[PDB]
């Protein structure tokens, strides 16, 4: 390993945001502080001078953004209250109002977060697991945090994946949420602007490891078309990918890359499509590694050890 | 899962002590508290009313005992100081003097602990990883905790296995310590009463997962003979066993049982030989399971879900 890599918590939560190939990655260090590494034509930071929040050890991490003008990063306090680190262009980093609402979740809860697409207004939906193991939606729509729709019972400590886009034909955001149920299946809940939340759980994988990491993204949204990618750590100790492609539905499942036992994962994407995965695969023991996909070279490992590791 | 199982921290540290088939198992709950489950012709306890200490989330755990008269359980504070929960017959549980010595270790350090065998006096040796990644020995011999021998550089966050016995022919304890080096090998350091600490690192396994759990025991010590068992989580997501048997040396390596990704492990034994392993394999998601070995039936899974899970 390296002195920098040692600062990164083993099996740390991971989250990432971007505006095309301008990237931010968030993770937890060994003392509980949440750090930010960035990519601006080169990787940097991720040091003790790059802390945006403090959370309990082994906290989940979630993040969403509107380009890089507005960024929100979610974690858990030591009392298992959802808290929010907020960045706004022109104001910098500050404590968000979420913790003020005093939403307590399960100790083993994960978090998902999305800005609602299709509008310039700042609307947020975040998802967590309450003490009754149900996946609760919490919302921001301009004046205060409120509980939203409850998405039903999930496995204790389930991973939570979430993505959001807007069909050109429709006037409102579409939302997809992925988690693991008691039968260890991976399933999808769905919201569309013209239907509201569908009742149907859609299975995307029959049997995954318990509390496996889950993360999802979407690209190339159209009039009534979408392409989605969902990633989870399978029992063979690699990240697996599930593909939704317009005109084919869920039509592919394949391994992507090795990871350490019990690695967390983050996924970002931009039009192209370009994909970036972040995870731990044992590089310098505890460093975060990058996996890439692009039209030019296809599936390629990226940055081997993110800052502060190198 | 079950409400009881949910209280058990995922990938919790695990430690166990015994006097023959009278057993104690220690683990961490989701709020950081260290609990004790027991076996006295039946499993019990492990509830919030059975807390013996409080430690940082994801703390290592180590424990050693002289039968069940004296028990010591070691963990890390949130400042990564070694602390000790102590039980003495007739006095019950109390804070041990270890934390008073203010030994700070690496955030990712593990702990090993042994009472020195062969004497009725209460002598302790405990092993941890300092911030320079060297494995430091700390000792108790009657009046105060002191740093002992340093065993050299190990992998950052290495597991630490340790066992202790007394050869009948010799007048002093023998000690064996196992950890993982930078080349991801598993190795042995050795102390004998007539030689002191040998200089030689002995390899017992060529390549294990980074920071894999490690735990060891011994049985049937003789005049100049010993039998040892070392357990670690391999890359196939099972516990593997390494056997030392008198007249054969290190002569066997085999899988034992499946475990969750990144499970910790504990091992106890008594004359027979009887062996008990404790670990997490996904039973009720987060419960601790038992694996057994005896002369009667050989390799058999034991208690599927320890208290408080059931
Ligand atoms: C053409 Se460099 C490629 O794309 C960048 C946006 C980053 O993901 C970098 O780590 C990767 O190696
Ligand atoms: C314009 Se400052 C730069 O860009 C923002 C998107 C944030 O990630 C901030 O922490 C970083 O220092
Ligand atoms: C302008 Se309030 C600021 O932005 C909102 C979108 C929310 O994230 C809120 O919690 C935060 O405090
Ligand atoms: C206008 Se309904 C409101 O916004 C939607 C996008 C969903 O988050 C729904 O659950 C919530 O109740
Ligand atoms: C047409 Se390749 C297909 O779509 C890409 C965008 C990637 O998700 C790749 O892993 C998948 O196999
Ligand atoms: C003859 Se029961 C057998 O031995 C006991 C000492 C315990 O380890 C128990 O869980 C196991 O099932
Ligand atoms: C004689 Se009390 C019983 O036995 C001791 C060995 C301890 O494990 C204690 O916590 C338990 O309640
Ligand atoms: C009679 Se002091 C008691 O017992 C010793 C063996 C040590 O574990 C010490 O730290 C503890 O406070
Ligand atoms: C009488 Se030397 C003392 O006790 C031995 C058993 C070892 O722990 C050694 O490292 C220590 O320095
Ligand atoms: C003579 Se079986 C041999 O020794 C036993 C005590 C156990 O460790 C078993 O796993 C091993 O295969």
């Amino acid at each position: 390993s390296t002195p920098g890599a040692q600062e990164v918590l083993f099996r740390t939560g991971i989250a990432a945001v971007n505006s095309t190939n301008h990237l931010r990655v968030y993770f937890q260090d060994s003392h509980g502080s949440i750090r930010e590494s960035l990519y601006e034509s080169g990787w940097a930071n991720g040091t003790a001078k790059n802390v945006i929040a403090k959370a309990k050890l082994g906290t989940p991490l979630a993040a969403t953004s509107k380009e890089l003008k507005n960024i929100r990063v979610y974690s858990l306090t030591e009392d298992n209250v959802l808290q929010e680190a907020a960045y706004d262009s022109g104001s910098g980093w500050y404590n968000g109002a979420l913790a003020g609402a005093k939403f307590t979740v399960a100790p083993y809860s994960r978090i998902g977060s999305v800005f609602l697409a299709g509008t310039n207004a700042l609307q947020l939906r975040i998802y967590a697991q309450k003490t009754d193991n149900t996946i609760q939606e919490y919302m921001w729509n301009g004046d205060g945090w409120k509980e939203g729709t409850n998405l039903g019972v999930a496995l204790p400590g389930t991973g939570i994946g979430v993505t959001c886009w807007r069909y050109t034909d429709y006037d409102g955001p579409s939302i997809r949420v992925w988690f693991q149920t008691d039968n260890l299946k991976l399933v999808q809940r769905a919201y569309d602007p013209h239907t509201g939340w569908y009742k149907e759980l859609t299975t995307i994988f029959d049997k995954a490891p318990p509390r496996c990491a889950i993360a999802a993204t979407n690209f190339n949204p159209g009039k009534s078309s979408i392409y989605m990618r969902i990633y989870f750590v399978n029992s063979d100790n690699t990240i697996w990918q599930v593909c939704w492609d317009h005109g084919q539905g869920y039509h592919d499942k394949r391994t992507i890359t090795p990871v350490i036992q019990g690695s967390e994962i983050a996924i970002i994407s931009w039009e192209g499509p370009e994909l970036r995965l972040y995870f731990q695969n044992g590089t310098y023991v505890s460093a975060i590694s990058e996996w890439t996909w692009g039209k030019a070279h296809g599936s390629q490992l990226g940055r081997r050890a993110l800052p502060p590791a190198e």
